[PDB]
């Protein structure tokens, strides 16, 4: 399924993922596309910070869901 | 003395500093805690941008003062 990630600068990125994909895997996909190291990235969905040891399905993230990316 | 630094994402960081500490030293402390390189950080206090060659006392920053961090 496709998901969207918005940046602090107003950019939107589209990613192809599976509900069984891990958050760490998602961060890795972002690194590949934007060059941002996973340790400097924070992912938020519906006001909650997503953990690297959990999956998309655990957060009930559905197709065309939009995640927010924060930089540290 | 303790000071506070707020981020663009709404996070607040507490740092231990001395009035004789330099702004560059303060940035270095932030790098250690957040991983943000000093060249990408801008510190603002009471509407003024702080320079790397000046100290906290020069800006009359007192205990429990709150600084604002900007990213470039």
């Amino acid at each position: 399924m496709q998901i969207f990630v918005k940046t602090l600068t107003g950019k939107t990125i589209t990613l192809e993922v599976e509900p069984s994909d891990t958050i760490e895997n998602v961060k890795a996909k972002i690194q590949d596309k934007e060059g941002i190291p996973p340790d400097q990235q924070r992912l938020i969905f519906a006001g909650k910070q997503l953990e690297d040891g959990r999956t998309l399905s655990d957060y009930n993230i559905q197709k065309e869901s939009t995640l927010h990316l924060v930089l540290r």
